[PDB]
C-alpha cells in the first residue's frame, strides 16, 4: 500500500471504500437531478388550490415566453436521458389533470412528450378517464388538444373499444362545436377501421338512445344533435346514416318540430341533411315520399329558400310542384349568383350544375349574356376551387350541340339552337382563350374537372371550322397529354375529340414539336383490335369512328415531313396496325375500304416503308395484297378507283424495277387499260393512269427491240384511248408530252 506506510496509517481499504462512493455518484448517468430538479420546480407551480390552475403568469398572452420555456425543460428530461424521462412520467401519471392543464398551454408538438411518457397502455386509463370528462363537461378551453392527444393515444396504442366506445357518445354530444365536429371526423375514421361493426353499430346504438329521447320529449334537444350529426357523418358513413335516416318515427319527428314550430334554424339545419342523403337513388326518391310539403312552403323564407331548392334539384322533385317552375326555379340559383350573395354562390353552382341538362336552362342562360361573364370570369380569375367543378360541368352542358338519300320535298327549328350552340361556343369560350386559358390550369384540375376540359373541347370539335383556332390554344396538347393516363367513357370521347382534330389541322403546325406517333396510339383504338380489348368497364366504338380515325390516320402520312416516313414506318411496322389496315382492305363496307385505299395511297409515297409488301411479289403475302390491288382497281366505288390508280401510278415511277415487272402483269395491264378507256370522264382518275403509263413505257427501251411488250406495245384499246386523249381536252397541262412519246411505242 502507500496509505498503511507511516506513523498514522489509513490502511489502504478505508480509502478504496472512499473512492468508490465518490466513483459510484462519478459513475452513474450526468445531469439527471438538475434535470428532474428542473422539472419538479416546474411542477411545484401545481401548488394554486383549485386543481393546479394554470396561474394566469403563463397562461395570458405575452406569457408565451415564459411557456416556450417550460415545454423546452419538459422535452429536454424527457429526450435526453431515460432516467429523467422516467421522472416526468411519474410526476404526470401522479397528477393527471394538473399534467394536462400544463401541457394544454403547449405546442402542439408537445402532445409526443405527454404520450411518450405513457409506457404501456393501461397506464394510459386513468388518463382516459379525464379526458371523457374534460370533454363532457366542457368545462376545458382547448378541446382540439386534448383531442389531439386522443387521436394520438389511438394511434399508439392497441385498444379493446370498451375502453373508447365513450369517444362516440361524448364526440356526437357535441357535433353543434366546429371546433369538436372536426376533431370528430377524424377520431372517428380511425375508430371505424379499427373496430369496423363494433363501432359501426355503437353509433347507431347511440343515435337511437337519441331518437328514443325525441320521442319521449325529453333532453337537452337530441333532434338537433341527431340531424347535425346525421348530415355532418353521411360521407363518411353514408351506408349506416340511412339506416338511421329512416327509422320509423324519426321522419315524422323532424317535420313535427319544423311545421308545429319555428325553428327556423332548426328548419334550415334539415335541409342540410336532406341534401346530405341525396345518395342512392333510393333515398332521393325516399326525400320525395316523405318530405314533399316541407320543401314546398319553404320556398318562402328566404332564410331557406335556396336550403329548400337545392333539395327539390338534387332529388328532381321540382317536377310536382304547382307553385313553381323551371324558369322561375332556376332564376333563383341565376339571380343570386351574379357576383351577389356569397352563401349562395357555391350551391347555386352545384344546382345549376344539373338544371344546366334540361335545355329550357341551357337556352335561357347561353341568352343572359352577363350571368355567362360572371361565370367566366368565376373560372378564369376567382379561382374558386370547389365551384370550378360545376362551373365547369355548367360550361359543358352550355357548349353541348346534338348529335346527328336526298330529300327534295316539302321542320328547320333545328337550324335554331344549332346557331345559338356554335355562337356560344365561339363567343365565350373560344375567344374567351378559356380553352387556351385551361391548358396551363389543365396540370392542377381536379381528376373531374379534367374531364369536363375534354367534353367542352369534344363539343367544339362538333364543328369542323373552330378546330384551327381550338388548335393554336393547345387542345390537341390538352385531349393527347390526358389519354396519356387512364377505359372511361369520357376517354372514347377525347378519343373522338383527338381524331376530329388531328383530321382538320396541319401536322407540321401542331406535331412541330411534340412528335406525332405519339397520337398513334389513340387513333386506332377507334379502330378493331386482335388483342383483349382494353381495360373494359361502358361504350362502344361505331363504325363511324373507324371513318373518322382512318381519315386523320392519313393526313399524318400525307406530310412528306421526314416525320411522315416516320409515321408511315410505325404503321406499316407494328404488326398489329398493319394487320389492321390489311384487314379493312377488303372491308365490303365502301368508306371504310376507300379511306383505307387512300391511307395505303399516301403511306406509298415514302415507299421504303410500305412498298415491299405489295410490290414485292416474290413473297406470298405481298403477291397476296398485289392481286387484291389489282381488283379494286375497278370498283363501283370511283373515289377508291383514284386511290389504287395513285399508288400504282407512283411506285411505277418512284421505282423504275417495279415499273419493269409490271409489264408482265395481265390483269394489272388489262384493267388498268379498260378503265382508262371506259372511265376517260373521271379527270383525277384518267391524270393518275397515265402516269402510270408514263411510267410504264418509261422503262421500254424503243431501239432494244431484241425485248418488247405486248399488252402495252400493241392493245388497240390503249392506243387509241391514249389518242382520244390526246384530242385536246382534258389531257392535263404537264402529262400530254408524254401520250404522243408513248403512242411513238405502238402497233
Amino acid at each position: 500500500p502507500l496509505s498503511e506506510k507511516g506513523n498514522d496509517p489509513i490502511d489502504s481499504s478505508t480509502i478504496d471504500s472512499l473512492c468508490a462512493a465518490f466513483d459510484k455518484t462519478l459513475k452513474s448517468t450526468p445531469d439527471v437531478q438538475k434535470y428532474n430538479d428542473a422539472i419538479n420546480t416546474i411542477f411545484q407551480l401545481r401548488q394554486k388550490s383549485e386543481s393546479g390552475k394554470m396561474p394566469a403568469d403563463l397562461t395570458n398572452s405575452e406569457a408565451l415566453k415564459d411557456r416556450q420555456k417550460i415545454e423546452e425543460i419538459l422535452t429536454r428530461s424527457y429526450q435526453d436521458h431515460s432516467e429523467s424521462r422516467v421522472h416526468l412520467s411519474k410526476l404526470i401519471q401522479n397528477d393527471i389533470p394538473f399534467a394536462l392543464n400544463l401541457f394544454e398551454i403547449l405546442s402542439r408538438s408537445s402532445i409526443h412528450v405527454f404520450v411518450g411518457c405513457f409506457s404501456n397502455k393501461d397506464a394510459t386509463i386513468a388518463l382516459l378517464n379525464e379526458l371523457q370528462i374534460r370533454i363532457h363537461y366542457g368545462e376545458d378551453t382547448h378541446v382540439t388538444y386534448l383531442l389531439s392527444i386522443i387521436l394520438q393515444l389511438l394511434n399508439k396504442f392497441k385498444y379493446n373499444f370498451k375502453e373508447v366506445r365513450f369517444l362516440v357518445k361524448e364526440l356526437i354530444l357535441r357535433i353543434s362545436e366546429d371546433e369538436v365536429k372536426s376533431m370528430m371526423l377524424i377520431i372517428f375514421a380511425e375508430l371505424q377501421s379499427s373496430f369496423q361493426k363494433d363501432f359501426d353499430k355503437a353509433v347507431v346504438d347511440f343515435m337511437s338512445s337519441l331518437i328514443v329521447e325525441a320521442e319521449i320529449d325529453v333532453g337537452n334537444d337530441p333532434l338537433s344533435i341527431i340531424v347535425k350529426t346525421l348530415s355532418e357523418l353521411y360521407p363518411s358513413l353514408t351506408t349506416l346514416c340511412s339506416e338511421i335516416f329512416l327509422t320509423k318515427g324519426l321522419s315524422k319527428l323532424f317535420k313535427k318540430r319544423v311545421f308545429e314550430e319555428q325553428d327556423l334554424q332548426f328548419t334550415k339545419e334539415l335541409l342540410r341533411l336532406l341534401s346530405s342523403a341525396c345518395i342512392d337513388e333510393t333515398m332521393r326518391t325516399y326525400i320525395t315520399e316523405n318530405y314533399l310539403q316541407l320543401l314546398e312552403r319553404s320556398l318562402n323564407v328566404e332564410d331557406v329558400q335556396i336550403y329548400s331548392a337545392l333539395v327539390l334539384v338534387k332529388t328532381w322533385s321540382f317536377t310536382k310542384l304547382t307553385c313553381i317552375n323551371l324558369k322561375q326555379l332556376s332564376e333563383i340559383f341565376i339571380n343570386a349568383i351574379s357576383r351577389r350573395i356569397v352563401p349562395k354562390v357555391e350551391m347555386s353552382v352545384e344546382a345549376l350544375a344539373y338544371l344546366s341538362l334540361k335545355a329550357s336552362v341551357k337556352i335561357m342562360i347561353r341568352s343572359n349574356e352577363s350571368f355567362t361573364e360572371i361565370l367566366l370570369t368565376m373560372i378564369k380569375s376567382q379561382k374558386m376551387t370547389h365551384c370550378l367543378y360545376g362551373l365547369l360541368v355548367i360550361m359543358a352542358n352550355l357548349s353541348t350541340l346534338p348529335e346527328e338519300x336526298x330529300x327534295x320535298x316539302x321542320v328547320g327549328a333545328e337550324k335554331a339552337a344549332k346557331e345559338d350552340i356554335l355562337l356560344f361556343n365561339e363567343k365565350y369560350i373560344l375567344r374567351t382563350e378559356l380553352i387556351s386559358f385551361l391548358k396551363r390550369e389543365m396540370h392542377n384540375l381536379s381528376p373531374n374537372c379534367k374531364q369536363q376540359v375534354v367534353r367542352i373541347i369534344y363539343n367544339i370539335t362538333r364543328s369542323k371550322n373552330f378546330i384551327p383556332q381550338l388548335a393554336q390554344q393547345g387542345a390537341v396538347k390538352i385531349i393527347l397529354e390526358y389519354l396519356a393516363n387512364k377505359g372511361e367513357p369520357i376517354r372514347i370521347l377525347g378519343c373522338r375529340a383527338l381524331t376530329r382534330m388531328l383530321i382538320f389541322t396541319n401536322p407540321g403546325l401542331i406535331f412541330k414539336k411534340y412528335s406525332a406517333l405519339n397520337a398513334i396510339p389513340f387513333l386506332f383504338e377507334l379502330l378493331p383490335r386482335s388483342t383483349p380489348v382494353d381495360d373494359n368497364p361502358d361504350e362502344q366504338i361505331k363504325l363511324t369512328d373507324n371513318y373518322e380515325a382512318l381519315l386523320a390516320l392519313t393526313n399524318l402520312a400525307s406530310s412528306e415531313t421526314s416525320d411522315g416516313e416516320e409515321v408511315c414506318k410505325h404503321i406499316v411496322s407494328t404488326k398489329v396496325y398493319w394487320s389492321t389496315i390489311e384487314n379493312l382492305m377488303l372491308d365490303e363496307n365502301v368508306p371504310l375500304q376507300r379511306s383505307t385505299l387512300e391511307l395505303i395511297s399516301n403511306m406509298m409515297s415514302h415507299p421504303l416503308t410500305i412498298a415491299a409488301k405489295f410490290f414485292n411479289l416474290e413473297n406470298p403475302q405481298s403477291l397476296r395484297n398485289f392481286n387484291i390491288l389489282v381488283k379494286l382497281l375497278q370498283l363501283s366505288d370511283v373515289e377508291s378507283q383514284r386511290a389504287v390508280a395513285a399508288i400504282f401510278a407512283n411506285i411505277a415511277t418512284t421505282i423504275p424495277l417495279i415499273a419493269k415487272e409490271l409489264l408482265t402483269k395481265k390483269e394489272l395491264i388489262e384493267n388498268a387499260i379498260q378503265v382508262f378507256a371506259d372511265q376517260i370522264d373521271d379527270i383525277e382518275l384518267r391524270q393518275r393512269l397515265l402516269m402510270l403509263f408514263f411510267g410504264l413505257f418509261e422503262v421500254i427501251p424503243d431501239n432494244g427491240t431484241n425485248e418488247v411488250y405486248p399488252l402495252l406495245q400493241e392493245n388497240q384499246k390503249l392506243k387509241d384511248a391514249l389518242n382520244m386523249s390526246l384530242k385536246r381536252g382534258d389531257s392535263g397541262p404537264e402529262f400530254s408530252a408524254a401520250i404522243p412519246v408513248i403512242l411513238a411505242k405502238i402497233k
